[PDB]
């Protein structure tokens, strides 16, 4: 969809961030210019704020234009999802209004699977698939202090992190390592003020022009205008 | 859809089965004489042999023919799914085959909702919901071990427990009791020489003969042949 995989050799490969768009289970699609940069860019940036506190993660460097450089992994076939606030797909499970701010934060577990589209499975479907407890409990444990120390980040910044996804895999000695991306195509960063979208739902639902929300992120992170 | 409930006072009502068979969200519908007594007599039945085991069920006593006397509960919102061998809608979470013999059960947990369609949810929403981490674990804890007297019991009559739904509720004391029904309506079963579905897919799928099926697992049983 959005990226590409360049083997390196069995230690490492090449993440590439392109410029294509797509949602709806990519029923919907389009390019925007300058995508992939920023959402290389951002990647980065939390990877690295991550890194600092302690998280394993698979970057390890950058190699020019839209491209990291990644540790490899034995992937999790899982999608995590971490939800501070009400939105997207939650308002069809829980009978609670866009916006609703959580007690506490929910984390649901999707199987990634493009034949029967990513349903959502629980700690047994997980064992199913060859994920035990522990590693189960070991990812949870994981992706709520990533929420953590996002949302308080990113609060100093003027920024609700409402929802976002995280994946998963393994490293050679069998530790858990945060993998693939972390952007506003796989978060829900919403203004602190207006409550308006700073991600890729300004595309879902046409919400604006997304360059301009992903632009608007970015300044708001780093300070400075993007360089493309 | 299926059963009437009639108060008594605080401690009881009266739980009335009935001969109307619902499917596919109610969008299927037939009435199936005798079929209201069937399910009442194997509900007393599987709640007797649960109360044996030490399992707290609602079940207080009958009141003739198609009546149960049951406690009154503060009922939990949720719908508990254990399965054993792959069928129904486990079949578009898991890519296995109907039939596949799971290497453990799973235990699925629904949100009783009409208006969200009954969506499956995790230990986080049902916090959401008011259900402690606590009470999941009773309430999984009791549906396995509910799921191992079930199942020992029917195949030592030749006859598979493919999964079942439980619900439960809270009496005086806080403490859990499993509540509602356990029928040929709320299970799956097949038989163990020829696989073929001793309840209400019978009726879903138009297998065969819904009352003629329910009759066989009653007296297969109770070794007699139903009296209505
Ligand atoms: N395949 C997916 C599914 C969801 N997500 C992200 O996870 C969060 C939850 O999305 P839903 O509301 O669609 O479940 C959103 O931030 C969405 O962008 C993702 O990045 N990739
Ligand atoms: N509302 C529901 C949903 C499922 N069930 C039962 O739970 C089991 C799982 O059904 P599904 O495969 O439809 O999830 C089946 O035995 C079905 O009869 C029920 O008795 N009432």
């Amino acid at each position: 969809k959005a990226k590409k995989m360049i083997p390196i050799d069995d230690d490492k490969l090449i993440m590439e961030f392109k410029d294509d768009a797509t949602a709806f289970d990519g029923t919907k699609k389009a390019r925007f210019k300058g995508k992939g940069w920023l959402n290389a860019q951002l990647s980065v940036i939390f990877f690295k704020l991550l890194e600092e506190h302690g998280i394993k993660t698979h970057f390890i460097g950058v190699a020019g234009g839209n491209r990291l450089i990644v540790e490899k992994l034995d992937m999790y076939p899982l999608e995590v999802v971490v939800r501070n606030v009400v939105a997207g797909s939650l308002k069809k499970r829980l009978p609670l209004p866009e916006g609703y701010e959580l007690p506490e934060p929910i984390v649901e577990l999707y199987y990634k699977n493009d034949e029967l589209h990513d349903p959502m499975i629980n700690y047994y479907h997980a064992k199913v698939l060859g994920i035990s407890l522990d590693e189960i409990k070991k990812i949870e444990e994981i992706a709520l202090k990533v929420n953590e120390i996002l949302k308080d980040y990113l609060a100093k910044k003027g920024i609700i992190l409402v929802d976002f996804k995280l994946e998963f895999g393994k490293d050679k000695n069998g530790d858990i390592v945060l993998a693939d991306e972390i952007s506003p195509d796989t978060c829900r960063f919403w203004d602190a003020k207006t409550k308006r979208s700073l991600d890729k739902d300004v595309f879902r639902f046409d919400k604006g022009d997304l360059i301009e929300a992903y632009k608007e992120i970015y300044e708001r992170i780093t300070g400075e205008k993007p360089e493309f």
